[PDB]
């Protein structure tokens, strides 16, 4: 299967940025939500579209390999290291745009709460299961979301299976990597829950992760194309009303990829 | 005694989810505990059972051998739908007047283990008095001793939804064959912290390089995830679990 | 002088439980102290016996020896016994807002455990110079106001269960040569407890020149607290809840002169 | 191209400490911002400059290089290791004047909530990214901000790009650095967030971050010229009003130099 | 100096002692305490009283006499605060945390600080408020400017003395201290939990990057140290600084120098 990896145009790089996707309700709030409403009993919980933070994700073309016929073998790319980090930290140093003072003549409150960070390469679509809070939610038109949910749909339902292949589509809520499968893809995410949580935001550009498996081989690329995926909820922006909007930020992603020779 | 590892056939890998057993008080609320009441006393604290988080097992049979056993090597090992728990909208507590529906949070029990048979349970009982509910199974004879340690509380992990995770641990005076983790943090406001990787891997081999044994060609998981409680619009609080992701690698070694 | 390790009957393991010592304040709270009450002035803090969590001690015979052979102490396995029992919300707990579950175990915590060839060596400190010790504990004698940040009269030997109480004693950095100890004060009304069990965790209780404890007599001393939190009741009072620890040591025989 | 590393005057040090510029809004209150107000609405946002956190730059010659004629090849002083610390950090014990009581006949709250502690090493200037929490903040004149802002540049405008060449003048919130260039600069920052966040703030002359990347080698210095970077917004002074005010620490900078001879 | 070879066989000696705290001491029972903290109405009324300051704690320590020279080096320390297990006396004129409860523990402003020289610690003076007056008895930065609350080159000074140099306008001075290794945490906050590790099994090697340590001039070991746990509160609500010791045990080799 795996063989030898070319040296020598051997080696090429990816360097983009993926915007969140938080459900933007209006032309102004562009990486907010929708101020999040509460259902009045369980039963009727029915989300609006421009409530629910999405997976964003990105596929990127790769030079093209293969252009003459072979025989029994070909060149794939292997992503091979990735740099990544939040893009726009300082922003949530913004304590003066009508949000609710923590208290007489104070600063605004600054975004917290709830966050997820998640970011995966791979050299296909994420493979996602999914898992509901609640199996009676009504998901809205636009969604891509667990068809024909059961009551076992709230702790493991087999038939929630879907790709990460569509953008400002698969709600965060809904769905997770599907640990599975995703053999050719490398993940990483952290669920941070409650409503005081603090954002904790690093950046450098001294920091590699290595996306090589025990034996190692990193992503290979089918196609000459590579999936990149993230989920940056930073937390929620109160607003001096009260109402509680999530605020979403941009991932950097770089990739090295090698050319790999396959059986 | 423990020989050589087979080369060649000679591995084999489980893959299965367990899912949490928080007690699922109706049709709709898998997943869920009964709402949590307060007793008035140590003497007349008696949680219904349907209140009460239980330990989930797995006994996994693996393809028949005979001596040579089955040798579990490598654990992968996660939380599935981590973020369902961004659900704020369904009918919780509002954290401030306009404000999104209060996160689960508070205590948590996030366990797991493999063996090559029945996890081996110590029983500690909170309050001795406790009146623990028919259909679980739960430290007998019971007296004050119980609260710090009493060593007839013995018992195997060998049924789903009967043991409490409230009154039993992992004995550590056996689990000679068992490899186990687990992490208690308490409560009322503590954050879930839920990492999600398919790139770690945990061994199972012991000082000697030897992983657990499958006895009769049966390999045994235990979990719990207990990740919080959710809040409801009145206050009531029920547990909230998630499901635990398992792949083991297993060797064939000859053994006596 | 330290000579070399015997091989092959060389070895022994020790495999106990110690239990919490937190005041036990009626037959039926056996891993609690009693309630807290606070003195109106520095000058009558006259805390009563079953108030006081003490350390816990067990001196454990080895095998007779008699360059001389020692029982060196090489390893320990330790873990908190019961961790689960902390998620008992719904027994005589102070419910967290109307129609919620009961208060957790939680704020100021004190988790410990030494291994020795010998009993632990002990230095007094006190929070308040003035405090009234009861009858039955073992505690700092003569003490001056010097006591409240280090008075060197305060020496004194873990030798006796049920006695030193934990606020007035800590282990002595200035002896302990013979014993290996690992404290965590973690104070503040709030703070959660965190406990973390696993039987694949070794502690090496070797020096820096490889040497482990050696047992005098052919006795090991092990010594623990584990003070997990208060308990709050319905009627806002708040209780110590201790737990019990787990210690399984290997040993070896050395040779000294 | 870069070659050997010249040994025996081969090498040098820098030594030196970045204030913080934190808006200065009377005689009396260098480190501190003026106290925050919070806009009507979030569309009239309009934060007066002194009430604007900015980062530190210096730029420090080091010993003139090449001063004869050269064939093909130059000599750049390299960066190698850093130590840096925060100076100053026991005056955040001052819970005795002008402050809050936390509670009745309680000491002063002290310095607490959302931080920024960021510092960066180079051979030019930081290259920075604008991200905005809000493109409809009218940003003051004196700082140099996100022109031609849209709603694009609340998660990312590719064409918000600066160099970090000025004092006192690129706000805190509207920038960071760019990780799709400063190739030339090593960078390192944490925001923490939220209004309660406690500092924890590390002091040791025993502590050295080492500069060079995969390849061995650190920040080359072009025209002879090192650009150290900082921010140190500890948090918030909360006064008897419960008004609020950034307070800001200086950063100390040592850095290790060594000649690379480059082709 | 010239740094050459270390002896071998005699060539080694130890130093083991504890400094105690010195936070104010308000009265003949409060060894270890500050006096009640008070807030000024203005940075311009800023006169704290002298036993409500925490100062630095040092000691000079007289190593064996030795005298091309020789001079003791510090090696390596094993360090640990006194006392951690005080901290759960809440029964004492504490202020309960809610009705019927257990007194508040002693929480909040954190600093731990430990330093091992050949020399006085070097010291660099930073105010909160330039415009604060420091106590008759205290040593502190002179010739205040505004400048002083980020960095003025003025305000240096050797930690020489005792109940002397406040914890609050002095820190390590990171442009000196060539020949001191020193260690330092503030935890800030109204609430931050005391985290209070001991053991006997923990040493720090002193050594730099050279594998050269602090080289004792004068035969003479500088020892300094801050460990503020925190405030107590009492009944009424007023709060207190609390400190406890810190112990030292050094070992040190002769070293030869030019
Ligand atoms: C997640 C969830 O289900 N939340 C609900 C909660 C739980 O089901 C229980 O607490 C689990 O033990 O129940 C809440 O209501 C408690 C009361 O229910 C009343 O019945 C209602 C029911 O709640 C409605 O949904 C239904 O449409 O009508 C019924 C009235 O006939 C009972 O009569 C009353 O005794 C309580 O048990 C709760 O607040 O605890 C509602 C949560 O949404
Ligand atoms: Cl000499």
């Amino acid at each position: 299967e795996v063989l030898e990896v070319k040296t020598g145009d051997s080696i090429t790089e990816v360097e983009c940025f993926l915007t969140p996707e938080m459900g933007d309700p209006d032309e102004h709030l562009r990486g907010f939500s929708k101020s999040i409403s509460i259902s009045d009993t369980f039963e009727s919980d029915s989300p609006n579209r421009d409530m629910l933070p999405c997976y964003s994700v990105a596929r990127i073309p790769l030079p093209n390999l293969n252009e003459d016929l072979t025989c029994g073998n070909i060149l794939m790319w292997e992503a091979v290291t990735l740099k990544t980090e939040v893009i726009g930290v300082t922003s949530l140093m913004n304590v003066h745009s009508n949000g609710q003072a923590t208290h007489d003549n104070g600063a605004g409150k600054p975004v917290q709460g709830t966050s997820f960070h998640f970011f995966s390469v791979g050299g296909e679509a994420l493979e996602l299961q999914g898992v509901l809070f609640n199996y009676r939610t009504k998901y809205p038109d636009g969604t891509i979301f667990p068809k024909n949910a059961t009551v076992q749909s709230q702790v493991m339902n087999t038939e929630h299976k879907a790709y990460l292949d569509k953008n400002k589509a698969y709600p965060v809520e809904c769905w997770v990597p599907d640990p599975t499968r995703n053999e050719n893809t490398r993940y990483f995410g952290t669920l941070t829950g409650g409503e005081n949580v603090p954002p904790v935001l690093h950046i450098t550009n001294t920091a590699t992760t290595v996306l090589l498996d025990e034996f190692g081989v990193g992503p290979l690329c089918k196609g000459d194309n590579l999936y990149l995926s993230a989920v940056d909820v930073c937390g929620m922006f109160t607003n001096r009303s009260g109402s509680q909007q999530w605020r979403g930020l941009s991932r950097y992603f770089k990739v090295q990829l090698r050319k790999r020779r396959v059986k």
